[PDB]
């Protein structure tokens, strides 16, 4: 099955998964002075002071934190969408070096991993409807750097250990995303999809222009988690992410100039 590997990683996803080669596939490199200035777009409406996190999971691909998305409690509205999508989880991809890990680039530069706030579109009722909706999703993308470490992010990485090998959960309650965004939140924005099988063409990307910066002990310890299950051969979760994929027939746009 799909990863990340040689015999399994994103060069060989479109025999399974023939969107691989579609008309609005993600990530993509952000060139920024090619973006246009879209002064029709709104702000963003990022409303997390009731999100109620759950859990804590390891999938074999990243770790995901999952939200309740039972009710309006973490929303994200404005910017590009028309209407209300909630928070169901976030999960992060992230590089064995420095120098690569996320999935969009900017002017073809790469981040050390890249956040990925995932919510869909309460008109669809459910997450697995909205995944089949053009408008479905909308992922609010966030790229690391190396630096600083970010204290909002310290309670995920302390949990790390719990959830070592593919298929371990921990109980994740009380954890404050708005802990995770950067003080801007100017983006840019473009349809996409999914950057993991079954990379269906879903998401509206809004990409945040200003990068958080974690801590090089922070990263590291994203590093030490396991794409293989318990007992079996230890391989390392990381370069946990696709590469920019051909633009085709879209117009990044940005918030901001
Ligand atoms: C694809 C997926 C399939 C299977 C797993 N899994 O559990 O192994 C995880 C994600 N997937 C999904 O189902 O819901 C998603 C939400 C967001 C993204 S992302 N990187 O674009 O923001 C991917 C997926
Ligand atoms: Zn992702």
């Amino acid at each position: 099955h799909w990863g990340y590997g040689k015999h399994n990683g994103p060069e060989h996803w479109h025999k399974d998964f023939p969107i691989a080669k579609g008309e609005r596939q993600s990530p993509v490199d952000i060139d920024t002075h090619t973006a246009k200035y879209d002064p029709s777009l709104k702000p963003l409406s990022v409303s997390y002071d009731q999100a109620t996190s759950l859990r804590i999971l390891n999938n074999g691909h990243a770790f995901n934190v999952e939200f309740d998305d039972s009710q309006d409690k973490a929303v994200l509205k404005g910017g590009p969408l028309d209407g209300t999508y909630r928070l169901i989880q976030f999960h992060f991809h992230w590089g064995s070096l420095d120098g690569q890990g996320s999935e969009h680039t900017v002017d073809k530069k790469k981040y050390a991993a890249e956040l990925h706030l995932v919510h869909w579109n309460t008109k669809y009722g459910d997450f697995g409807k909205a995944v089949q909706q053009p408008d479905g999703l909308a992922v609010l993308g966030i790229f690391l750097k190396v630096g600083s470490a970010k204290p909002g992010l310290q309670k995920v990485v302390d949990v790390l250990d719990s959830i070592k090998t593919k298929g371990k959960s921990a109980d994740f309650t009380n954890f404050d995303p708005r802990g995770l965004l950067p003080e801007s939140l100017d983006y840019w924005t473009y349809p996409g999809s999914l950057t993991t099988p079954p990379l269906l063409e879903c998401v509206t990307w809004i990409v945040l222009k200003e990068p958080i910066s974690v801590s090089s002990e922070q990263v590291l310890k994203f590093r030490k988690l396991n794409f293989n299950g318990e007992g079996e051969p230890e391989e390392l979760m990381v370069d946990n992410w696709r590469p920019a994929q051909p633009l085709k027939n879209r117009q990044i746009k940005a918030s901001f100039k």
